């Protein structure tokens, strides 16, 4: 008995539990795109991940991850609004039951069907457990997924997914190249806020690009086949694993862009 999606343990009920629910600088939220501002003085991202080593794909009960060795700077984000190099260290997705919604941030009120969290680390922290108790410990770089083609890199975890089924489960995932889950453009808005799951700290710096990649009804249906349950309990899907906008407060939301 613990968090999750549900009537009775969702995002509404958060707060109990972890009363940073209704902090200062929480997230996801929403990206008024006339009322961003932009700052001239951001520099382009600086995504390197060339040597990146991914290590196994789990389901936890509230997403599937695809975690990645990050006991070196083999995959490392730098630049944008960031001071110092933070390493990936997992990267996972949230998606709706329909595709109409599925996103956690949204842009003009409008909701994607789904958003990938790619997770760093500051290394100047030492470890991940140690960055989380920071202000500027961890740098998320938010994706948006939009139902139109597929995705062609996005395939080798899709044909995973019936591995990992149940909460629990683990399966190796080696080899596989996050530079296929990036769009074209890096254009980003940048904000200060946190991790938008239990414990909810805010130590996250918030990076989401502003052009979507595309992935077909084919896919994200695959995604919506997983079970928020254990094998032998009653069958849960896992969707709409999302958390709804949180208030902006006294946070302004900066463009590199446009
Ligand atoms: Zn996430």
């Amino acid at each position: 008995h613990h968090w999750g999606y549900g009537k009775h343990n969702g995002p509404e009920h958060w707060h109990k539990d972890f009363p940073i629910a209704k902090g200062e600088r929480q997230s996801p939220v929403d990206i008024d795109t006339h009322t961003a501002k932009y700052d001239p003085s951001l520099k382009p991202l600086s995504v390197s991940y060339d040597q990146a080593t991914s290590l196994r794909i789990l389901n936890n009960g509230h997403a599937f991850l695809v975690e990645f060795d990050d006991s070196q700077d083999k995959a490392v984000l730098k630049g944008g609004p960031l001071d110092g190099t933070y390493r990936l260290i997992q990267f996972h997705f949230h998606w709706g039951s329909l595709d109409g919604q599925g996103s956690e941030h949204t842009v003009d009120k409008k909701k994607y069907a789904a958003e990938l969290h790619l997770v760093h680390w500051n290394t100047k922290y030492g470890d991940f457990g140690k960055a989380v108790q920071q202000p500027d410990g961890l740098a998320v770089l938010g994706i948006f997924l939009k139902v139109g083609s597929a995705k062609p890199g996005l395939q080798k975890v899709v044909d995973v997914l019936d591995s990992i089924k149940t909460k629990g489960k683990s399966a190796d995932f080696t080899n596989f190249d996050p530079r296929g889950l990036l769009p074209e453009s890096l254009d980003y808005w940048t904000y200060p806020g946190s991790l938008t799951t239990p414990p909810l700290l805010e130590c996250v710096t918030w990076i989401v690009l502003k052009e979507p990649i595309s992935v077909s009804s084919e896919q994200v249906l695959k995604f919506r086949k997983l079970n928020f349950n254990g094998e032998g309990e009653p069958e849960e899907l896992m969707v709409d694993n999302w958390r709804p906008a949180q208030p902006l407060k006294n946070r302004q939301i900066k463009a590199s862009f446009k």
